[PDB]
Order: structure tokens, then C-alpha cells, then sequence
């Protein structure tokens, strides 16, 4: 049994789980329940990524300490995760003692190692709230159009980019003093050191080919060192033997995939799995699901800490693209920027997971939701051809059989075909190739609709001593829906769970090749019903009204 540990990208904790990061939890926790399915050791974690300037700005905003407010985001982003059913085993922080004692760890083995460096910079500072400013929060007049009121490196009238410190009459964003240079002790990181391991784990053909083809145009630039240290104040862990200095949040984000697992390691009262999965010697894998925005950290920052301080690396990056909603860039004026919570009102989870799964490929482009396509889709799919299955042919074994299935298979050699395509379904999953696993199995539930179709139950029926007949096909037909509804398990937990009580067993991989036979099923009401554009509508208006 192979041992796997999965994560998703640590959420930030200053915002609201939107449609973006659930293609990402989603795409993930089908491949997680998945690989559970084959019977795997499988660790899926994550936690929300707590630190940083703009983290503790806002707590001190909102008249509370940053902790206070983590912990409320905290909650509100495992509210969310949990009505979508993506089955964690560890959900954590990285603002945790865990973290905390293994970035001091790494540090300070990067540090022995020779991989750590003093600097001196030059920064705005805000002399009033005594604090350093990022860019984003130095605002004043572009230098170029003389717009007022232009914040960071950019001006949003003329497109003019620049350094903060080319701004006309500059003022803090924070207290509006004017901001002034002042030099800065940094520590950074010699990423330069790892330039030959990281462009032989670039092309050995593990990491996608898109991503692989942008590592290169990286190393082509020339990578640098990367500047981990931040000044006081800040909401983080203080380095040692540094006072008043902290470690960039970047610094500490990734390592709080391993805080989280030590930490679910700890509650389990499990002290050799955290080595286990994390020794150089590690026969257990690695995969880390995320955004193409955050590439460039988890192909060569992370890798390169983890080289620097003994630890193993990871076996790969599954990366996926950006979420659109109608083929544009999520708008909150369009009432198209739609929060996890918010979905949730108007439609349920499967529905989602579904849709996103059909789209998903192993390739990094971006994925659309197109509502229109949305609606279509689910009630073609699921109600109209899967579920239709159990629907048509469940009331006559009810009714007509007292909930007893046929003794045998009325048509063995379509059995055969469904379950004959495990293996290329199974491969497909395994593979991340979603959009193509959906679609041989909504090929084989056009088959058994075709099948139903070709035996017409509902002329059968009313055929005085086709009773028998009747059970076989009806039957036929349920057996159909247990082969589909275990290939779509990973898919919808939901449905999953209100097909299994029907049926009246659960869905195992392996348990196909053995049909229900003489067993009995129990009646239910709708085990899914259609949707509509009113409700799509509904969902696009409560959006804009948010924001
Ligand atoms: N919070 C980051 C992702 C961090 S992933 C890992 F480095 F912690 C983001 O939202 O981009
Ligand atoms: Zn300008």
C-alpha cells in the first residue's frame, strides 16, 4: 500500500473562500478519495496561511488582536471546506507551535549550511506609525500622468508602472505621514546555491510540461536570492538570535504543510509517520496541489529549503489554472466574484465538484463556469443520465418485487463492458485527466440508458406474465447505476452516500465485479433533482449585493 501525503494551498487568512480556491480543494479531494479508494495510505492536509503586514493591519483595523481574527477566519474557511465536503485529515495553521519550531528548525539548519546571508536594504518607512511600508501601502501622484491617489508600483489611469519611491508627495497608507528611506539588516536566502538540482528536477519529466517550460524562462532570468526576514512590527515568528526581526511569511507558509501533518502526527499520538514522510530516505509521496500563480515558490524556494535543511523533496506539483465565470475573469460588478459560502445557498456541492471535475484536465489551463453551460450540464448528466438509471427502474422492484433484485444478471456481456472499463477509468483519476474519466462515464451511462430503452420496462409492465422480465431488466438497470455511481464516488460524495442507502451497501473499487443479486434495496425519494436558470440568476444578484 502506497503512503501519500496530499495538500492544497494554505488559504490566506484575511479572506473569504471563493470559487477559485474551491477548484483547487475540489480538484484535489476527488484525487484524495480516489486513491483511498484503491486502498492507499493517504494524508490529505492543509491549514490557513496566518502571517504577514497585510494580516495585521487589518486585525488592528478591526480593533482586534490578529489571532483573534485568524482564529475567525480560521472557522469560517473549515465552514466552507465542510459543506463541500473536502475530506481533510488535518486542517491546521501556520501560526501553530508546530510551525513555529520547525521553521526555527530549518532556518537554523540553513543557516549551519551556509545557505543564509546578511544584507543591508533601503525601504519607505513611516516615521509616525514606526513601520516599513510594502508598496502596497505607499500611495500618492503618478509620477508620469500626475493622477492623485495612485497606490504601490502602478498608476490605474495612465498604466504607468514605477517604484513606490517615484511617487509625488508620498503618504502612508497606514497613517498618512509622509514616508521617508531608511536602511534595514535582511537575511536571505541563497536560492543561486540550488540552480543544478533544481534544473535537473526540471527536466526529469515529473513536473507538467507548461510548468517545466516556465521554470526555464526563470532560470533564464537568473534566480536570486530571496530576502526571508521582515522587520518588527509583524504578525510572525521572530527569528532567533535576531530581535525585531521576523520571518517573511513566505518563508514560513510552506513549512506549514509539514506543521500540519506534525501536528495531526501529535494528535494521533503517531511518533514515526512525521519522519516516516518527511526523512530523505522517504519511501512515501509527496504532492502538492496549486495555483499557477504560486509556481515559483513551490518549484524553487520550497524545494530548495527543504534540500538546504535534510528533507526530502517533493515527488510533484499538480498545478491547474485560473477559474472564470463565463468565460471572463471573476466580477464583482457582474456578480460573478462567487464566495464558497454563497454558492452554497442557491445549489449544493456535488453540483459544483461535478462540473469542475467534467472541465478538469492534467494540463494548466483555465478552467470556465459558464452558467448557462452549468445548468445544461447537471441536468443532462447527473439527473437525465445517471441518476435517471436508478429513478426509472427503482419504483417496479419496490412496487412490483418487494425491493428484491433479479437473481441474475439479465444481460452479463453489457455488465462485462461497464465493468471492463475500471481500468481506463481508474487510469484517468490517477492520471488527473478528469474531463476525460467524466466522459467514459457518461459514455457508458448513454449505453445503459440505450439499454433501458431497448427493453422499454414501462411496455413490459403493463404485459400480462412479464413479471419476471420485468425484475430482470429494472434490475439490469440498477446494476448499471452501481457500476457508475462507484466510478463517480470521488466525484459525488453526496449522491454517493443517499445511492449507497439505497442500494444498501457501500461502494467499493473491487465490489463491481460482484452485481447485486437477489439483494434487496430500499425505496427512495429524489436523489437529485434539476436545476434552473432562476436559480443561477438568484445566485448572480445575491453576489452583486454583497460587494
Ligand atoms: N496563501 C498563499 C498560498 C500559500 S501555499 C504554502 F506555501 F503555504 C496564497 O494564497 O497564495
Ligand atoms: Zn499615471
Amino acid at each position: 500500500a502506497k503512503k501519500i501525503l496530499v495538500t492544497c494551498a494554505l488559504p490566506y487568512a484575511n479572506g473569504s473562500i471563493h470559487l477559485g480556491h474551491m477548484l483547487e480543494h475540489i480538484q484535489a479531494d476527488v484525487w484524495v478519495r480516489y486513491q483511498r479508494m484503491r486502498g492507499h495510505e493517504v494524508n490529505f492536509i492543509c491549514a490557513d496561511d496566518a502571517h504577514g503586514t497585510p494580516i495585521m493591519l487589518k486585525a488592528q483595523q478591526l480593533g482586534i488582536t490578529p489571532e483573534q481574527m485568524i482564529g475567525e477566519m480560521s472557522q469560517e474557511h473549515q465552514t466552507d471546506f465542510a459543506g463541500f465536503n473536502i475530506s481533510y485529515d488535518n486542517y491546521h495553521s501556520t501560526h501553530s507551535e508546530e510551525n513555529r519550531q520547525l521553521s526555527e528548525l530549518i532556518y537554523s539548519r540553513l543557516k549551519e549550511n551556509g545557505f543564509i546571508k546578511n544584507r543591508t536594504i533601503s525601504q519607505l518607512y513611516d516615521p509616525e506609525k514606526g513601520m516599513f511600508l510594502p508598496d502596497r501601502f505607499v500611495k500618492g501622484t503618478c509620477p508620469k500622468c500626475k493622477s492623485p491617489d495612485q497606490y504601490g508600483d502602478n498608476c490605474e489611469v495612465c498604466g504607468a508602472t514605477y517604484s513606490p519611491t517615484e511617487l509625488i508627495e508620498p503618504k502612508s497608507v497606514v497613517s498618512g505621514a509622509t514616508p521617508v528611506m531608511r536602511d534595514s539588516e535582511h537575511f536571505f536566502f541563497d536560492l543561486p546555491s540550488f540552480s543544478e538540482m533544481l534544473q535537473a528536477w526540471t527536466r526529469s519529466g515529473a513536473l507538467q510540461e507548461q510548468v517545466a517550460n516556465k521554470m526555464q524562462e526563470w532560470f533564464e532570468s537568473g534566480l536570486q536570492q530571496w530576502d526571508i526576514s521582515r522587520d518588527a512590527p509583524y504578525f510572525g515568528f521572530e527569528i532567533p538570535n535576531a530581535p525585531g526581526k521576523y520571518f517573511y511569511v513566505w518563508l514560513d507558509a510552506p513549512i506549514g504543510y509539514m506543521g500540519s501533518f506534525k501536528n495531526l502526527c501529535d494528535k494521533r499520538g503517531d511518533s514515526v509517520s512525521f519522519d516516516e514522510y518527511w526523512k530523505k530516505d522517504s519511501t512515501a509521496e509527496l504532492y502538492h496541489f496549486i495555483g499557477k500563480d504560486i509556481v515559483y515558490f513551490h518549484s524553487l524556494f520550497w524545494p530548495a529549503m527543504l534540500e538546504g535543511s535534510n528533507f526530502r523533496k517533493p515527488s510533484n506539483l499538480f498545478v491547474h489554472g485560473y477559474v472564470t465565470v463565463n468565460g471572463a475573469k471573476m466580477s464583482k460588478s457582474r456578480g460573478t466574484f462567487i464566495k464558497a459560502s454563497t454558492w452554497l445557498n442557491h445549489f449544493d456541492a456535488d453540483s459544483l465538484r461535478y462540473y469542475y471535475t467534467a472541465k478538469l484536465s492534467s494540463r494548466i489551463d483555465d478552467i470556465d463556469l459558464n452558467l448557462e453551460d452549468f445548468v445544461q450540464r447537471v441536468n443532462a448528466d447527473i439527473v437525465n443520465k445517471v441518476v435517471n438509471l436508478a429513478s426509472r427502474n427503482a419504483g417496479f422492484i419496490n412496487k412490483r418485487f418487494d425491493g428484491v433484485l433479479a437473481s441474475e444478471l439479465a444481460d452479463p456481456q453489457l455488465y462485462k463492458t461497464f465493468t471492463d472499463a475500471a481500468e481506463v477509468i481508474g487510469e484517468a483519476w490517477e492520471s488527473r485527466e478528469f474531463g476525460k474519466a467524466v466522459r467514459e462515464i457518461m459514455a457508458l451511462a448513454d449505453l445503459a440508458n440505450r439499454y433501458v430503452d431497448e427493453q422499454a420496462p414501462w411496455v413490459v409492465a403493463k404485459q400480462e406474465g412479464r413479471d419476471a422480465d420485468l425484475q430482470a431488466i429494472c434490475s439490469m438497470g440498477i446494476n448499471l447505476f452501481r457500476v457508475l455511481m462507484t466510478y463517480l464516488k470521488p466525484v459525488l460524495p453526496k449522491l454517493t452516500e443517499r445511492a449507497e442507502a439505497f442500494l444498501n451497501t457501500e461502494l467499493t473499487w473491487d465490489g463491481i465485479q460482484q452485481p447485486l443479486l437477489g439483494h434487496k434495496v430500499n425505496p427512495f425519494k429524489a436523489l437529485y433533482n434539476r436545476i434552473d436558470m432562476r436559480q443561477v440568476e438568484a445566485l448572480v444578484e445575491a453576489s452583486k449585493e454583497e460587494v
